[PDB]
């Protein structure tokens, strides 16, 4: 289609809507050798456009959110659980994601996204063809059937990478990082200072990005609604009134979209009764399974083992 070795978004894009054709990306085709380099996937996948998945395809719907984030048959939850984290500061998201961009006008089937890399922006420039069995996205998706931001995201970085298997193992931190410009640190939760929850509000309140995991030693299930070896969002902390005491609670997010805590706070808990209605709403406390919950912090720190805070420089 075109010969693309060390040429920009702006001229490819142009090129292929004065051609009147797609873009075929040459670097990254759609094909097994983006797929993997070791390991195939044991189901075998059709690439298709977004136009061809669904009548009506969009960028962002509703805006780029926590809930666009949802994990398939492929596992990045290092890499999602940070995505997911980056959009509760949209200010940050926007230096990602280039939102001028669109399924319903000058589409040329090609889309771009920013990443920071040896200290500068970089550019990664895809087609838009997407592993699909049974004509659904079999790696990240939106929760809207329509909304294609994230899929196209995990594409482009999963390029920088070289294929999706490359996108198996990593650290949460290091997608940070590529996302922000950020300097990560990493904290053992068993030797946590007296005062990590005041340290975890600032963090959050500062717009920095946080991911934790419960070591290890699809990924392995606990009975009170946790995965062990697994990378979840904090997405929020707050202090609440229940029964004279102030609890502090701390809100995660599978990036699976959903299995959540069912423990004490759990969206179906009963003693939420017991809280004051107007702080349910400051709470945003929703009983839907999204992935997304709130536990005590005592809960918290029990459980969990790894907290990671990528700060702004
Ligand atoms: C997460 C998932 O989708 O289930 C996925 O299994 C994963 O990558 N897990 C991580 C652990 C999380 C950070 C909690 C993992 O196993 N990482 C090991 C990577 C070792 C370093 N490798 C590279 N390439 N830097
Ligand atoms: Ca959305
Ligand atoms: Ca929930
Ligand atoms: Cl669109």
């Amino acid at each position: 289609i075109i010969g693309v070795k060390e040429k920009t978004f702006e001229q490819l894009h142009k090129k292929c809507l004065e051609k009147k054709v797609l873009y075929v990306d040459p670097e990254f085709p759609p094909d097994e050798t983006s797929l993997f380099y070791s390991q195939k996937f044991p189901i075998q996948f059709v690439w298709k456009r977004p136009p061809e998945i669904c009548e009506n395809p969009r960028f962002i719907i509703d805006g780029a959110n926590r809930t666009d984030i949802c994990q398939g048959e492929l596992g990045d939850c290092w890499f999602l659980a940070a995505i997911a984290c980056l959009t509760l500061n949209q200010h940050l998201l926007f230096r990602v994601i280039p939102h001028d961009q669109s399924f319903i006008e000058n589409y040329a089937g090609i889309f771009h996204f920013q990443f920071w890399r040896y200290g500068e922006w970089v550019d990664v420039v895809i087609d838009d063809c997407l592993p699909t069995y049974n004509n659904q996205l079999v790696f990240t998706k939106s929760n809207h059937r329509n909304e294609f931001w994230s899929a196209l995201l995990e594409k482009a970085y999963a390029k920088l990478h070289g294929s999706y298997e490359a996108l198996k193992g990593g650290n949460t931190t290091e997608a940070m990082e590529d996302f922000t410009g950020g300097v990560a640190e990493f904290f053992e939760i068993r030797d946590a200072p007296s005062d990590m929850y005041k340290i975890m509000k600032k963090a959050i309140e500062r717009g920095s990005l946080m991911g934790c995991s419960i070591d290890d030693g699809y990924e392995t299930r606990m009975a009170c609604g946790l995965v062990r070896g697994h990378a979840y969002s904090v997405t929020g902390l707050d202090e609440v009134p229940f029964k004279g005491e102030k609890v502090k609670l701390v809100r995660l997010r599978n990036p699976w979209g959903q299995v959540e805590w069912n423990g004490s706070w759990s969206d179906r808990w009963k003693d939420w009764s017991f809280v004051d209605k107007d702080e349910k709403a400051r709470l945003q406390h929703q009983v839907t399974e999204d992935g997304e919950f709130w536990m005590s912090y005592e809960d918290f720190i029990y459980h969990f083992t790894k907290l990671e805070i990528c700060n702004l420089t």
